[PDB]
């Protein structure tokens, strides 16, 4: 995201979020990484949209980690 403390990732694969906290996306989307919340999950959002939530790290190519 524009805040340099946030990170950036590109989705490698489609991700369907099954629960209300998850954020679905398709392969190729750019995602702002807000925080790595455990060994397998990020919290993130897609700027320009209201889309926000958690997703698994295995679905994205992390370009820049949050600070």
């Amino acid at each position: 995201g524009i805040d340099p403390f946030t990170g950036e990732a590109i989705a490698k694969f489609n991700f369907n979020g099954d629960t209300q906290v998850e954020m679905s996306f398709r392969k190729g989307e750019r995602i702002t990484l807000l925080r790595q919340v455990d060994e397998n999950w990020y919290e993130g959002r897609i700027p320009g949209t209201s889309r926000q939530g958690i997703f698994p790290i295995t679905y994205v190519d992390v370009i820049k980690r949050p600070l």
